[PDB]
């Protein structure tokens, strides 16, 4: 599923992402925008280390979910990576919350640092009624 901007913003607020571990809703929107373009079925294989990024938040199989083919991987979210490819993003949101519970927080995703950090991210939630 490819979410429309405000549709996703309202869904994320309802799932309690606004201010989770100090991360504003607009930051989550910026992250989803640059990681997958709000697309839940997005997959990206990383040839360099044999891991794959899954879903709307492009969650990596080395640390967060299990796909069985990633070497030396763990499954901190305790989910099959398949769960991160559904149209319903409840599991993807629960796992994203798990990721930011680690010290790096939102910095765990390099795209956030490059495209969102220190930027005016208001545009991502403007006019969505959230
Ligand atoms: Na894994």
């Amino acid at each position: 599923k490819v979410f429309e901007r405000c549709e996703l913003a309202r869904v994320l607020k309802r799932l309690g992402m606004d201010g989770y571990r100090g991360i504003s809703l607009a930051n989550w929107m910026c992250l989803a925008k640059w990681e997958s373009g709000y697309n839940t079925r997005a997959t990206n294989y990383n040839a360099g280390d044999r891991s794959t990024d899954y879903g709307i938040f492009q969650i990596n199989s080395r640390y967060w979910c299990n796909d069985g083919k990633t070497p030396g991987a763990v499954n901190a979210c305790h989910l099959s990576c398949s769960a991160l490819l559904q149209d319903n993003i409840a599991d993807a949101v629960a796992c994203a919350k798990r990721v930011v519970r680690d010290p790096q927080g939102i910095r765990a995703w390099v795209a956030w640092r490059n495209r969102c950090q220190n930027r005016d991210v208001r545009q991502y939630v403007q006019g969505c009624g959230v």
